[PDB]
RNA sequence: CAUC
């Protein structure tokens, strides 16, 4: 619920769409951010999800065990 | 739904 960053860019570390979830490094600091499938915005063309090695942008907001995405989107 |  609480934003912590808003507007961060990132890599895909890797998402695994059977377990729905992965990770992000954040472009700025470096370390990985926890991302769930319902995090990620709705796809134009697995209508949630992310490609291993691709740049997203997300804020960051606490989660129960830690920082985690919302709202992720492609760059722009 | 926390390193698959």
């Amino acid at each position: 619920k609480k934003v912590i960053a808003t507007k961060v860019l990132g890599t895909v570390k890797w998402f695994n769409v059977r377990n729905g979830y992965g990770f992000i490094n954040r472009n700025d600091t470096k370390e990985d951010v926890f991302v769930h499938q319902t995090a990620i915005k709705k796809n134009n063309p697995y209508l949630r999800s992310v490609g291993d090695g691709e740049t997203v942008e997300f804020d960051v907001v606490e989660g129960e065990k830690g920082a985690e995405a919302a709202n992720v989107t492609g760059p722009g």
